[PDB]
């Protein structure tokens, strides 16, 4: 079973605004974090979800890369997309730096 459980699969297909789903740098952990989805938008009828952090898209390693990194696959996967999000594990843990003032 090449494909593992730990990640849902997405599928979206360019419609007119795009696709419906943006990204931006997380925290410590690996992967983009997903936000703003517009409606009735081919990533909100794909099944996405807001805070969906991505390890893999296409079947490629983007963890690792950076935000334009992996923004960039997408842009190569043309019409449409595959996506590759955690559902048991997404939430990030947030340190704990600044104690009260003034």
């Amino acid at each position: 079973g090449s494909s593992g459980s730990s990640g849902r699969v997405v599928v979206i297909k360019k419609g007119s605004n795009g696709y419906g789903f943006y990204l931006r740098a997380g925290p410590e952990q690996k992967g983009q974090i997903i936000k703003d989805i517009e409606p009735g938008s081919p990533a909100e009828a794909a099944g996405l979800k807001n805070n969906d952090l991505v390890v893999a898209v296409n079947g490629k390693s983007v963890e690792a890369l950076d935000h334009d990194g992996v923004v960039e696959m997408i842009r190569k996967g043309g019409d449409q997309t595959t996506l590759l999000v955690l559902d048991k594990e997404a939430e990030s843990i947030y340190s704990l730096s600044g104690p009260s003032s003034g």
